[PDB]
């Protein structure tokens, strides 16, 4: 478990708020992945989760609507506590709303995270280090 964190994500968020929230932890002095934990449809995010914590102490799965675009009704109770039922998962809403998150996932909607409204790249950068 070299670095401290490893960022999953959509495609579409990479450059956007991935790459400042990578800027912003390693600027604190913290190592972070990225390069190999972008999600593409058909992807595991079992798989992909179980590689990124081999390697990391914590792991980040950001919420946005091109994750949930991305990823069934029959299985939301499974996949979502992939993602929120995980000690050392931390979800990060971006972009997103309260009936969004509801819509695609009931189960995740009222689970414990952080999000990109309430605070800047900079101060989720400081919360998140402070746990490490």
């Amino acid at each position: 478990s070299n670095a401290d964190f490893f960022i999953s994500h959509a495609s579409e968020d990479k450059e956007a708020f991935v790459q400042d929230l990578v800027a912003a932890l390693r600027d604190l002095g913290a190592k972070i992945f990225y390069d190999a934990y972008t999600l593409k449809v058909g992807d595991s995010l079992r798989r992909k989760i179980d590689q990124g914590l081999a390697n990391s102490k914590f792991g980040i799965v950001v919420l946005s609507e091109h994750f949930f675009s991305k990823q069934a009704r029959e299985l939301d109770g499974l996949t979502a506590m992939e993602i929120g039922g995980q000690t050392r998962i931390l979800p990060i809403w971006h972009k997103v709303s309260y009936d969004e998150v509801r819509r695609f996932s009931p189960s995740l909607a009222d689970k414990v995270a952080l999000n990109t409204s309430l605070k800047s790249v900079e101060e989720i950068a400081k919360e998140l280090h402070s746990l490490i």
